């Protein structure tokens, strides 16, 4: 499920080296907003008000206050800051080591949807060296 799945990653980032946390941060806010939309498209729309509200303090006020009025799928369809988050690739840079922890915790954890997000709506630079 993608809400205890945000959390358990939410716990293991703030639980790492503050020399990774850097890199790891700024994951969880796409990943965010990428589960209240798929909550909203699963016609879901009070889980969705809980679960926003809930994280949205974790992390872009401005840009979570334009997100705060949409909470159906017509919404995302007529507002393209909406639109283009949702069938756009979100641009993230990382160190080789923090990348490395994050994917072996992803998928040492089965976390299933996670790695569907960062593969089909993620770009992530991976810095090397």
């Amino acid at each position: 499920q993608m809400e205890t799945s945000y959390v358990s990653l939410k716990t293991w980032i703030e639980d790492s080296l503050d020399l990774f946390k850097n890199d790891l941060l700024p994951l969880l806010y796409p990943l965010f907003i990428h589960i209240y939309f798929d909550l909203i498209q699963q016609n879901k729309t009070d889980e969705a008000k809980e679960f926003f509200e809930k994280y949205r303090g974790d992390h872009k006020s401005e840009e979570i206050k334009q997100f705060e009025s949409i909470y159906t799928v017509q919404h995302i369809h007529e507002n393209n800051f909406a639109y283009t988050f949702k069938n756009s690739k979100y641009h993230l840079s990382m160190g080789r080591y923090a990348f490395d922890l994050l994917i072996n915790f992803l998928e040492e954890r089965n976390l299933t949807y996670i790695l569907k997000i960062l593969n089909q709506h993620l770009d992530i630079k991976v810095y090397v060296g």
